[PDB]
C-alpha cells in the first residue's frame, strides 16, 4: 500500500530472485543423469513461484 | 521522478528480469543443436534489451 | 535510511543483478574444459558477492 510497505515487497522479490539466479549459476557450474537434479529442479520451481507471488502483491500494490 | 513512479520503474524492472531469469532456468533444465536454441536466444536478446531501457530509465529518475 | 536512499539501493541491487542474469545467459549460450571458465567464475562470484552486500545494506535500512 504504502511507500515503505512496497520498498519493502520490491526488497523480498530482489532477495527471491537472487536465491533463484544464484542456483542458475550453480546449475551452469555443474554443466561446465536427471535424477541428480532433482533437488535443483524443486528448489528452482518453489523460488519461482515465491517471485511470482511476491510480484503479484507488488502489482495488486501499484 | 516522483518516488511512486520509481516505484513502479523499478517493479517493471524486476518484472523484466523474472522474464529473464525463466528463460535460464528452462535453458538448464534442457541442458540437463543450435538452431533449436533460436527463439531462446531471440526472448533472451530481447529482454535483456528491455531491461537495459528500464535500468537506463530508472538511473534518470534517479 | 530514507525512501530516496533506499530506491537508489534498490536500483544498485538490480543492476548487479542484471550483470549476473547476463553472465548466465552467455554461459548458457556457450554450453549449446573448466579452465577456460576462470574469468566467467571469477566474475559471477564477484558480483554474487556484490549483490550479497546489497541486499545487507537494504535489508538494514529496513
Amino acid at each position: 500500500s504504502g511507500i515503505v510497505q512496497q520498498q519493502n515487497n520490491l526488497l523480498r522479490a530482489i532477495e527471491a530472485q537472487q536465491h533463484l539466479l544464484q542456483l542458475t549459476v550453480w546449475g551452469i557450474k555443474q554443466l561446465q543423469g536427471r535424477g541428480g537434479w532433482m533437488e535443483w529442479d524443486r528448489e528452482a520451481n518453489n523460488y519461482t513461484s515465491l517471485i511470482h507471488s511476491l510480484i503479484e502483491e507488488s502489482q495488486n500494490q501499484q
